[PDB]
């Protein structure tokens, strides 16, 4: 199941998707997989996993570089094949944005399928926020400041995925990664995520779905649109003020929970959410998804925020 | 007793230091003070202050700007007159660079001398260092990353400085302060410490001097150079790695000490600083000026133990 899908029409309410294994991929990327050392593995689902790497002459012939590869465990099957490569076709499609985890190379000759990646350096944000929530003015003031570099950087990640007609479908805070200068980047472990071990994928229908990051026509249509990614990043925004809490506290998935959202019940601002941040908040989760702000538009309305400093 | 010294020869090892009484006041810089909303005091000694205020139309004819305005209080003497007033000559006189406090502008007529410049927003960096101190391998990871940083920012500072022909002669923790996306600028709170009642200033002949941070050189011949200027950012490497510690630990400023400086006793090294910030610590200490690093090759040295990450 690829995750990233990538549109390319909407028939008036309707998506027609592209197929990944019809987009091309570029030789260019092509790395020798003799010339990767791979290192500690950062993160493994039941068929894929992602590594840590040395790649010797990947961008300058004569300099070494961190990288993560993407890669899948021997109990893949067919279908996980093809996902891996079509998640390397969409990377390579997407093009190089600051704020996404972009594509380096790829080893497609010579063995199996490996994507190689960058490497961030602090790992998943949300991790990062239960430290800081585990652990006086300026010190706040600062951390406040991050959030807001934060919010700010996921959003400009997104427009950027927009803008290639790209749906991400499970953003939240344990998909995004950090790295040096604080820079914070998009990316989908997918594959490489074990989500049978993890209480926020719940199981609905035959999938397992982060429901409580998911837009109400999501859930009762399943269908998913750049309006529905927008919701998502206002669950998004709630852990990022509330410091890696998740979301709806004490309130388990039950169909009580699928009630309650088609009633409208919205999340409370967090404690120490800027007005304006939860503002933003309230409109990605208007019931009418054409009444929700595009990203583009998230992206001017925090830049106003940060420029007032 | 203007602090910031501008020479203009070295008439073989004797400086030529210009007066900067007689340096230019441009009236571009010339503010109307009823057009500042004065604040909160942020620092204060015996004869001056720092005053946070709010500048109507300083930059942009339609904008408010958090300043700082240094101001005499009703206690000062002619000298500390015509000090203010020099720092402000040798501010303009300087221009502009990121790691310094800038000056904005000044208000010289129709009242007391103010000198505007450019608002910190998170203070002195020998307290944010403290409150680290008194506060896993990610998070030290990223601990330091922003003392490099601050080391690396510094260094560019004190070289824009040596480049404008300036020696600061007081450069310390203390007088570096931080600012939105973890900017430190340099700067000098002069008149606006109150030294009588900072131990790290110590009676040394008619005057209060920072002895743990002066070079040999400076403490037994009074002299100030470029290179000793170099030798207290060795000393402040030292308490940046330290996390705000004093230097020369259990170890007051007695005649005791003095002879163990002159008998080359240099500090070791912090705990946790990096090999490569030691050794360019350690250059700084030489007992001979003209072994020490200058600023540009201390830059050059930091900027590539940055691109190794
Ligand atoms: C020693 C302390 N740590 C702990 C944790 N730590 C990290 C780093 C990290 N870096 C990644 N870079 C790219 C990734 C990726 C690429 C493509 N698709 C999906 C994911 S994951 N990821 C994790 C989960 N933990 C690093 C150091
Ligand atoms: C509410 C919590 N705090 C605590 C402390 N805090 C600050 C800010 C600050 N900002 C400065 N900007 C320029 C300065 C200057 C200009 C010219 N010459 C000398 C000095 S001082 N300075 C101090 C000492 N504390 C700010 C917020």
């Amino acid at each position: 199941e690829v995750q990233w899908k990538v549109v390319e029409e909407i028939n008036g309410n309707n998506y027609v998707y592209i197929d990944p294994t019809q987009l091309p991929y570029d030789h260019k990327w092509e790395f020798p997989r003799n010339r990767l050392s791979f290192g500690k593995t950062l993160g493994a689902g039941a068929f894929g996993k992602v590594v840590e790497a040395t790649a010797y002459g990947l961008i300058k012939s004569d300099a070494a570089m961190t990288v993560a590869v993407k890669m899948l465990k021997p109990s893949a099957h067919l279908t996980e094949r093809e996902a891996l490569m079509s998640e390397l076709k969409v990377l390579s499609y997407l093009g190089n944005h600051m704020n996404i985890v972009n594509l380096l190379g790829a080893c497609t000759i010579g063995g199996p399928t490996l994507v190689i990646t960058e490497y961030c350096c602090y790992g998943d944000l949300l991790n990062f926020l239960r430290r800081k929530r585990d652990s006086e003015d300026d010190e706040l003031a600062l951390d406040l400041e991050d959030l807001l570099s934060f919010s700010y950087q996921v959003a400009k990640g997104m427009a950027f995925l927009a803008s290639k007609n790209c749906i991400h479908r499970d953003l939240a805070a344990r998909n995004i990664l950090l790295t040096h200068g604080r820079i914070t980047k998009i990316c989908d472990f997918g594959l490489a995520r074990d989500i049978k071990n993890d209480s926020n994928y719940v199981v609905k229908g035959n999938a397992r779905l982060p429901v409580k990051w998911m837009a109400p026509e999501s859930i009762f249509n399943c269908v998913y649109t750049f309006e529905s990614d927008v919701w998502s990043y206002g669950i998004f925004l709630w852990e990022l003020f509330s410091l890696g809490s998740s979301p709806y506290p004490g309130m388990p998935v039950d169909s009580k929970f699928y009630k309650m959202i088609k009633e409208g019940f919205r999340m409370l601002s967090p404690e120490h959410a800027p007005a304006e941040m939860y503002d933003i908040m309230k409109t990605c989760w208007d019931a009418d998804p054409l009444k929700r702000p595009t990203f583009k538009q998230i992206v001017q309305l925090i830049e106003k925020q940060i420029s007032e400093s």
